[PDB]
């Protein structure tokens, strides 16, 4: 770590601080995410560097030394969040909103081919260049490690973007999780309001049911067997998305039905969204960004 200068802390994640630095060696500018303390671990995000891909944020270098982690990332000059922010008198122009939504779509079929999920996608980890690209950063494994970052900072965990299969208590998710997230993501750009808000598991659960009606043995065969299922659920009428994501067109609004469904197994595969209708007049356009 004597090779890096840090310059300010960009971020906090669930497990990490991460910091814009520079590399004394080189001169790059990178992203340095430390996590405070496993072998498995370390074999696990070593197979993480090989995962290269134009939108995924390429994960230069694995450090472990002296009872931490440093994982030190490319740096990219503003994160999603920061632009939506940003954007929120004017709305990010429908276009670039397309590119977005069908970038992250090609970032995840290529880290889902290869069998590497996300899990925890929001704003904060979507990164954006000056060239109209935007990146998936930092993916997380099926096994958590370190000391949380709600344990020493005001910070909190966000479960606004997570899927209802992981709030209902299944342990053995698939890539549909990502394709939650994302579809969230996308209401959120179009909308400039997070679609589901929740600030408690049950609280965040329950906005899900009262925008897509509680889900049942019909639109979720086994979802009445599941973990944290309660038969004490209130029972809640689905909306229409003519309602929930309003000035989006009609294949737009289809295609994140889809990302939406309940069922899993129902939930549009990334691969499968990229040939959607929506993105028959995809371009790359430029974003205006104030760094
Ligand atoms: C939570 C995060 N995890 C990672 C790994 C992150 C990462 C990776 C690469 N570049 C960057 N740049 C960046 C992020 C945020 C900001 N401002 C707007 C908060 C900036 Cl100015 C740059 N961040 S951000």
């Amino acid at each position: 770590m004597e090779n890096f200068q840090k310059v300010e802390k960009i971020g906090e994640g669930t497990y990490g601080v991460v910091y814009k630095a520079r590399n004394k060696l080189t001169g790059e500018v990178v992203a340095l995410k430390k996590i405070r303390l496993p072998s498995t671990a370390i074999r696990e995000i070593s197979l993480l560097k090989e995962l290269n891909h134009p939108n995924i944020v390429k994960l230069l270098d694995v450090i472990h030394t002296e009872n931490k982690l440093y994982l030190v990332f490319e740096f990219l000059h503003q994160d999603l969040k920061k632009f939506m922010d940003a954007s929120a008198l004017t709305g990010i122009p429908l276009p670039l909103i397309k590119s977005y939504l069908f970038q992250l779509l090609q970032g995840l079929a290529f880290c889902h081919s290869h069998r590497v999920l996300h899990r925890d996608l929001k704003p904060q980890n979507l990164l954006i260049n000056t060239e109209g690209a935007i990146k998936l950063a930092d993916f997380g494994l099926a096994r958590a490690f370190g000391v949380p970052v709600r344990t020493y900072t005001h910070e909190v965990v966000t479960l606004w973007y997570r899927a209802p299969e992981i709030l209902l208590g299944c342990k053995y998710y698939s890539t549909a999780v990502d394709i939650w997230s994302l579809g969230c993501i996308f209401a959120e750009m179009v909308t400039r309001r997070a679609l589901f808000p929740g600030d408690s598991e049950i609280d965040q659960l329950f906005r899900i049911f009262r925008t897509l009606g509680t889900p049942d043995e019909v639109v979720w065969p086994g979802v009445t067997s599941m973990p944290d299922y309660k038969p004490s659920f209130p029972k809640w009428a689905r909306q229409d998305f003519s309602k929930v994501v309003p000035p989006l067109d009609e294949d737009g609004r289809s295609l994140l039905s889809q990302m939406l469904h309940y069922d899993p197994n129902k939930r549009i595969s990334a691969k499968a969204a990229l040939a959607h209708p929506f993105f028959q007049d995809v371009t790359k356009p430029v974003p205006h960004l104030r760094l």
